[PDB]
């Protein structure tokens, strides 16, 4: 009954075109362990076959046309993708597609365009007069043609770019006269009527072509909010489906996140970036972190229904752009936090489950065996009223009284970044007389609940204990 999301990709996975098949083959397992939704990587053609998917060359080429020297994307062909989705739906698992719409990369040709240079500090402070540059702005899709869409991109559909091809220069350009490869990407202009109309149309095309159930919105911090709000309303309306949507607004600031939510009318969720940073901070301070701090400054604490909680993702993993990996020892504690507490729509990271494949000497190992018990705790026991016990600097915990709707439901969780200990927690008089055991197997001793519903729970240092049944 509890929903659980899974980011089904890692940055360093092999470019062998078998990913869609792996996903398909992984459906039973996912269902076994309570995964109710899967967020797949960008399925459209990038700047090269090896593109992780954020280059975003052609949104209408889901690994179907020979473009950028390949038919398939890094993950597979459109057909394999469609088969994987079919098997996922047969198992009652929803699929959320990634949406990369703040820029387009890998233009087919440059265009002579008039531009002005702006201040790197204040990107709306002109520090140059108008002048001609050659910008990678012409997209015509030679391999696709007009199939699915005859819309062609030109410089006027964009706000600017960071590369002048004529002078081979890197500066911040803003196009004038309108009605390290990433430096050549062009920033999409949502003030242009044709652009806003086209992205909304592709949006519903995308949802229908793959039978998607929702979306993951990429890099929303720089996209016009009103547009994002309307794009979401639009796809839901044209489609007639719920279309759960979560946006990646990367800002470790509850303030900025709430504003984003208010400006977008609360029509979609946001990743709990602040929570991740606390997880990282705690895993980094060797027991010096005040564990009672986890309950504040996060999105779940304020907008539980609008938060997608996560431990790490493809941006924070070792070697990436926003690297701030939660240390392995702390990882299972963070997972217990997001998977067994009532608030938030938790997300499990593929890289944490099966390990990351970068070449740092600090890659994430496959934690599947440590996480599986917590997924089971969420799937079968995390129900009913919750009681919080964040009364200590090191050891904190919470209980779930369970729900009659779900048999033997109920749990007592305990996590500590410092030394081990015990804590008496109210578990529900309804559970009185029961003998509970640590599902993570970290503690061997049983705990029998008293007649008043209380229990003395224990936990090892720098560890996690989740007592059930």
């Amino acid at each position: 009954l509890n929903g659980t999301l899974m980011q089904y990709f890692e940055w360093y996975m092999p470019n062998d075109g078998q990913h869609w098949k792996r996903l398909q083959n992984d459906s039973a397992y996912l269902a076994e362990h309570g995964i109710t939704a899967v967020w797949i990587p960008p399925a459209y053609k990038g700047t090269s076959q090896a593109d992780v998917g954020y280059g975003a060359y052609d949104l209408y080429d889901l690994g179907e046309f020979h473009q950028k020297g390949t038919v398939r994307t890094k993950y597979g062909t459109k057909g394999e993708l469609q088969s994987a989705i079919k098997s996922l739906h047969s198992r009652d698992i929803n699929v959320y597609g990634d949406v990369v719409i703040n820029h387009k990369g890998g233009a087919d040709a440059t265009e002579d365009v008039t531009a002005v240079e702006v201040d790197p500090a204040d990107r709306n402070r002109v520090i140059s007069g108008e002048h001609l540059i050659k910008a990678w702005t012409h997209f015509h899709f030679p391999g696709r043609g007009s199939t699915y869409s005859d819309f062609k991109w030109h410089w006027y559909h964009f706000d600017g770019t960071d590369w002048d091809e004529s002078r081979k220069l890197n500066r911040i350009y803003k196009f004038q006269g309108k009605a390290y490869d990433y430096l050549m990407y062009a920033d999409i202009d949502y003030d242009h009527p044709d652009v806003a109309a086209e992205i909304k149309r592709w949006g519903t095309w995308y949802a229908n072509e793959l039978q998607l159930d929702g979306f993951r919105l990429d890099a929303v911090k720089h996209i016009k909010f009103s547009f994002l709000r309307d794009w979401v309303n639009h796809v839901r309306e044209k489609t007639g489906k719920e279309m759960f949507t979560v946006a990646e607004y990367w800002q470790n600031d509850l303030g900025a996140l709430e504003n984003y939510l208010n400006k977008t009318n609360f029509n979609h969720s946001v990743f709990d970036v602040p929570l991740h940073y606390q997880f990282h901070a705690a895993s980094t301070q060797g027991g010096g972190y005040d564990m009672r701090k986890l309950l504040n400054s996060t999105v779940v604490s304020k907008h539980p229904l609008k938060a997608v909680t996560f431990v790490d993702n493809h941006d924070t993993q070792p070697g990436q752009s926003l690297e701030s990996t939660v240390q392995t020892w702390f990882k299972p504690l963070a997972y217990a936090f997001i998977l067994t507490r009532e608030s938030g729509y938790p997300q499990v990271f593929y890289g944490d489950m099966y390990g990351t494949k970068g070449d740092s000497q600090r890659e994430i190992p496959a934690l599947k065996h440590k996480i599986e018990p917590i997924l089971k705790a969420r799937k079968q026991y995390a129900y009913g009223a919750q009681h919080d016990y964040f009364d200590h600097h090191d050891i904190v915990g919470w209980t779930r009284e369970g729900d009659s709707s779900v048999a033997n439901s109920g749990l007592a969780a305990l996590i500590t970044d410092g030394p081990g200990g015990a804590k008496r927690m109210y578990v529900g008089r309804q559970n009185a007389g029961e003998t509970w055991h640590d599902i993570t197997g970290n503690r061997s001793e049983p705990v029998v609940i008293n007649s008043e519903g209380w229990g003395e729970f224990h936990v090892n240092g720098g560890s996690v204990s989740i007592y059930v049944q």
